């Protein structure tokens, strides 16, 4: 990593990147660097790039609740892919600021989980995780403008958007081109 | 390996062994042994010793679909111990002929299961072993002699059983100790 | 395994064993029993056993052609289990001669595979396993008398059927209970 | 790599913000417990601040950061992420009355203590005996700070439940949710 | 294994043979084997081969073909749940007139795969040699379906999956096998 | 690592280093290091070196479209050689800026991949793989002056570029041999 | 995994002996031992051994050569599939005029292949042996396929492939066998 | 392989074979073999064939202390090879009865040992291992009728020997090329 | 490591740089980040690149040397311990008349390496590309070397091993550093 | 940095196995040893079991061209490569320890291949020896010949026999 | 940094097992310390089962050499090749503190080859043997008799037993 080194100058320049899987460890990463920048200044835009496949939802959903918490807005810039976890945070950004760049993909799709155990533990852990599919559609319809219904039908499998797709979605505000 | 073999002779005498985890195979050597003592004499009792932990719940109910299809009765004798479907396939003998040693033990539970994948199928997955719950508990109170929700009480955890609480219970009908 | 050896002595009776994952050495162990019993008598009935979770199409395909190819009828009887290409193998069965255990469960699915490699080449596989969908789903309803679109809809994500469900289905044409 | 600014966690630590991440276990809680000291010492008075997203681990581990976390003059206010399983419930429910929040979208699921032995039949029975103790004690401590009946905690931890955060609150593991910052 | 002999010993004795599974040295001996005995038996008889197979060591399959092109029975080749590349291939070189899928069976064929590893040297003999074996393949197969070698090499390139009605219109069998009379 | 590095002094002069398999996390560093030289300078030109073999799509256009968005100029160096996503980072520089080392070599081909799941799934993933093969071969004939259909053909198989043909081919434009 | 009627003991009536795969000491072994069995039964009619083999230890190898040329009786080899280094040996090594490739087997030829480890000394005992040993397989591959010594030492320097035509105007063997006559 | 059993129809033409590492289980079987065909004619010729790398000492010994007590001359034939323990056996075979296949290789040498644990320990087995190299070096010298100076001088190192030189040197007392 | 700046920082002060172990690509970055800053520093004055090497990948090595041609000032080659293949090429393709062994040094040369795995047609791609390497590796050789093209072709078919002094009277390197000068 | 501080006295630290990383980071320190001052001695521990000779080789060049006499001190063991590295200190500033013991033998190799190449790297480990051996006289001041007896197996010195043979000058037990 | 910080009050650890790179580290240390000040004593604190009889070796010819006094304090356990290098401290000034405790034994070895050869490393260790177990007499005071009667299997001191035995000098209980 080449020399302040380069991610925290660019944190300086209230710029955060969420890269690769989604757990726990560099969910707080963002989490912290988030609260940060809110201490720093409350009032400027904090810009997250967002190049993901997924990964777990409870660390998602920490570095979703600390997006909508803080009083900056959040802006989100998807470069090369935002899938899953990843595309639920991208349009999670504060209205008018999500972005993709022009050849970056975004792919929506259900919850994943797993259980082991008895036929009582099954039947509450499988209850959970639907409670938790019905969360992250509602959330899902409230960003992008879409129905609940419409979420619904279009992540029970994968679902795949181009760049435009995504703006047409609602899932994003624009694309980025090139720097004015 | 004793020597026609050990088995194979006490096959002859109408003796089949369930021996250790009970799966799709050594389930269907029970099956064909059940199958070909039918038709040698669809009169005579046909023994069948149970020292198992359990296994495979499908597995289990070929062999107990076949011994109550099969016109012999099939007399059931548990010596070490029957747990989980092992005691389900013990109580699932001819009612009259089901016996415990005198130090075998009894087990019973619920079903152990699980799945991965998405939502959708983690649901359909579920649904299944309940069903399935349902169905063996309900199976139990036939053979036993039990209320449904005791059955269901008694197996949310694991539930050990001597051999006398195995015939109190209606498990077993009595307890085997000397040969006549 | 017990002794003529008891899989041996029950092919006497034209009774067949198909247990486990369906692959290529077990189901052409398969196809070798029903071309001997038809060799052995062409004009009886062959009984054919399934306790299976499904497995490999191609090799389920080839028990499949030989039991519509050879002069007998097959006669398919499901105990414990008959899953996706178990199913298949079920429901192949000699019209009106198909049968569930009260307790054996059915569970239907679509096609499985994967593949890696260029581009062009994961569109040659992908368009062919597609193909073998269409076809299975043909021959779905074919054997079951319900509508191709039915067939497909029911398939898309694992759907379990208990043996009345089984019966009302068309996939068996009744269950065994007791031998008459 | 850690971005600086002191990295990150160091600058938040300022502010008197700790995080309480992933699996509990000894090391990474004795690094929560000396931030706690150290914050206590740099200021009695002021509020503690204690990000939770945990799926649990292990017991002694976390009793040692329950402990002090009562054991230190300053209120310590906890804050829930993600998620806060079974330790992290427990901690969760730990911190100030008044000040442990659940941010909108966290879950909260509690359940009884897991473990195991293996020996002799003499040293099984110890070994039972003593988290049949561990599990009577939390369970109290869970109702002193839920509010809810010591029966009712019972009932409710025999097995795995899940809480949102409004039924957390409902529930009084918590005392509100945090939505958007005033 | 199920006795009456086993059961494939059984159907030895009626003539028939599996080819079951990947095509390898021991496997192929095998096949060999039972040809020459079945040939030794009664030279007069069809051997009756059933192919279900995904392919395998191009080598041992060549045992396979050239003897059953050297014995004087002919082989009837009977493809039953795949027969795919040197599967395939020696579902072609079965007999003319003799060679049947049955109707959900699937055929593919493509070009040898392999592989070297070394100095630049030996790389280009090794690369020279299956290029020779491609050649000879292709020819081969021409020959047996009746394709142009041009088709042949235009359709083996890549992956290709020939159904079975597919396999008869080209070439690659002579009828499918539906109900037994 | 002869060290504040050697990589970070050649950074001041605006020189980035692509360096083996493209993927998320050395391709995050390298978007970060072309944003920081924007805001140093966002009209001088900065320099990237490719020395790379290939990776992962997303994690290319992660960098492309980086390259394409900020102000700064991006000349392409391509030393060792530029395999894959690799060449197609190099062909993406600035036009004129674009050079090839002498005996460095290029090699173009199509996109590589792998799915397995569920038929339906397997078509989703299939038709993804091919969008993405489409949009690479339109940027690759836009980038090197070549139609569409002639990018199609050399890039079905491997194909490699010596230096001059690369400058003959639109990938580069010219050949570093001694400097000025 | 086999057939009963056993399947290669049965062959083995026809004076039949298999020399599938790897090339050592036990599999060998089994070969020598048929070979004498077989003598001891009659020693004027021929034997048969097929070879479908990749080659493999030397030594274990040259128990099959020296069985071979000791034994009374003329052993007759067919090359189905491949014979390639050890095999090709042992293929040539047949009796002449007796030595046969069926038409799509092919060959390969190269040089002994080892290595050692351990000190500069023992290094050169060992390096020795393997180029006495290499100078000894020349000798015997120049007498059997009437090459010159100098010929195959070139040829065998590197990986060489002969097809079965190649083969025959080599000296490998003698002819190739297309159909039982 | 092949049951016709090859080796046993071979045992009862006085035909033994040792192929492989010596050992105490193979050795075993061949002393076994040893004294069954002295049981059964105490005056015929026993023929030990000899492929084989070598092996532990005291296995091949017992093969060696049972050929001398046997009232059977034991004729040996190495064939492709006979290393070490190989080539000891080899020579220990009845005077005027050891023959080399034309094309066999002998080596011969010291014998290699490990030990570990304490020096006292370590004392004791070093002086073992030598006096066990005494013991094979006169015994050595005994069956090719060199001086114990000569083999001491030979076995320090690996020696090989081809047929003809093992001859000149005694192991053997020639050569066998074809049936008379 | 020792810091001092840490060794190797401090010769870089001393425009040294070293070139250590298996060729591949990250090594070669920093070899090539470190000519490119000491030519910055100064374009005129020449780099010392120390050598001890057995090879490694072909690429990676041609990445250091079209930057050792590139850049402005000479790069004297330093033998010690070993070059061997890519690190022959990189030795001998410093500046003319500023190559050198250590006394004990000794260099290795031969013909590329690679492997290949897959479809025919993809065989014969790489294939034909590695004997184009091969090609240009034995032309920027005799370049270097002043041999005839057709010399190091035979000379690097196999291994070949030379002294220091073997290599300065080969055109490998220019002379031999054995006490300083 | 204790290292580097023990490197302002001149002091190198030749440690455990001989390999191409750390003969590279011996060779560094010994260049940079000379170019702080080229008349002065540097001093390399050895506590080596040897290793890989053209690493080895690396070293010795080294110690040979540059100015500075390197002063060997043996400490724990030099066995192979370790003691031909030690041999090779200028002479009259070899040193043994005590209770160091040294152990010389002859090159450790192997290949796998073809015959010829084979007989390609055999000669070429052949050629090895032999210049150990020609180097292994000259520092000892034995003849090429009783080296060659004295070398074919293991052979182990102690310090006192370390000195007869040559092999170091003298043994260091106290500080004067 | 806390173990530099106790290296500049001339405090050096032995932890651990004895291999060659942590018994580089203690020589650079006392190498280091009799650098900054010849005069003052060197404190060494052992805590090891033991290890390589080379390596532990090299420690110990560098107290001996050395200019300053090399104190050794033993702490936890001094086994084997540890416990020797307790007893090789200056006389007066080994320690044990009070629940400590000390093992003796005779080496541990192994080879695998040619007999040739095992008997070259056998005739090796016995002499590595002899004079081990002629420094622990010297550094004990007992006779070379005595600590071969008793290091032939494994023999326990307590840091009581250990001060009798000429081990250590006395132990130490509480600082004054
Ligand atoms: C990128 C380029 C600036 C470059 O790397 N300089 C390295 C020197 S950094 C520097 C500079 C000033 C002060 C201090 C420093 C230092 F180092 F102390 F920090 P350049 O010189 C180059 C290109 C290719 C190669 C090779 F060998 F890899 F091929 C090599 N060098 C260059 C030249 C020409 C062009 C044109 F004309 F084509 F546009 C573009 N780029």
């Amino acid at each position: 990593v080449p020399m302040f080194d380069i991610y925290s100058r660019l944190l300086k320049e209230r710029v955060i990147f969420l890269t690769g899987q989604v757990e726990d460890h560099m969910a707080n990463l963002i989490v912290a660097q988030m609260l940060f920048l809110e201490a720093e200044n409350p009032e400027k835009d904090i810009y997250l790039y967002i190049n993901s496949p997924g990964g777990v939802i409870t660390a998602g959903m920490s570095i979703y609740d600390t997006m909508q918490f803080i009083k900056p807005d959040v802006s989100t810039i998807c470069m090369g892919q935002a899938a899953s976890m990843g595309a639920f945070l991208l349009t999670a950004g504060a209205k008018g600021k999500r972005f993709c760049l022009p050849n970056s993909r975004v792919m929506i799709h259900q919850p994943l989980g797993g259980y082991q155990g008895q036929a009582t533990d099954i039947e509450i852990h499988a209850r959970e995780i639907l409670k938790v599919k019905g969360r992250m559609n509602e959330l899902m319809a409230l960003h992008t403008g879409q129905s609940l219904e419409q979420i619904e039908r279009d992540t029970e499998r994968d679902r795949f958007l181009s760049a435009p797709e995504a703006v047409e979605y609602g899932l994003v505000d624009s694309i980025l081109t090139h720097r004015n």
